[PDB]
């Protein structure tokens, strides 16, 4: 399945990385490319987001509309095993490289020391910069979203963060 345009309107430059409007409201990313420290998030003080994180995977809830130009999509915790993903990677370059990858098992797992609640995959490459691309796959009419890119063998495996 060919993500459009508006799919990929929702992943968004951020920190280290990247991140993903699930919807008007929610935006999903990978814990280790958050900038730490900070009082605001695309203007918006701490304050005013609902923010959870585990597993490297993180979660913004905002009070505001900060894309209201978006329907919401369904946020699933990972995908079941044999599943072919898109990883909707976007370069700095601008470019879009999509990346077909059939999910393995949802893990804890431990990725050079850091705990990763993940799925790991197999691409059907990524590098430093791409983590925050959001794992897709479409089912019937709907996009779904189930994990943030995290991790990847030297080599090749992929392993995305997945929500609690
Ligand atoms: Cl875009
Ligand atoms: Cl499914």
């Amino acid at each position: 399945h060919m993500a459009p345009p508006t799919l990929w309107s929702r992943v968004t430059k951020f920190g280290s990385g990247w991140g993903f409007w699930v919807s008007p409201t929610v935006f999903i990313t990978t814990t280790h490319v958050v900038p730490t420290g900070v009082k605001e998030f695309f203007g918006e003080p701490l304050s005013s987001i609902a923010i959870h994180q585990a597993g490297e995977f993180t979660q913004f809830r905002f009070s505001k509309k900060m894309r209201p130009d978006l329907t919401g999509m369904v946020l699933e915790e990972g995908c079941p095993e044999g599943t072919v993903c898109s990883v909707l990677i976007k370069r700095d370059s601008g470019e879009l490289l999509p990346l077909a990858v059939r999910m393995g098992a949802i893990a804890s797992m431990r990725i050079q020391g850091r705990l990763v609640h993940g799925q790991s995959g197999m691409l059907l490459g990524t590098i430093p910069g791409d983590c925050g691309a959001p794992y897709v796959h479409k089912r019937g009419n709907d996009w779904v979203v189930c994990g943030v890119h995290a991790a990847a063998t030297k080599s090749n495996t992929v392993v995305c963060a997945v929500q609690a």
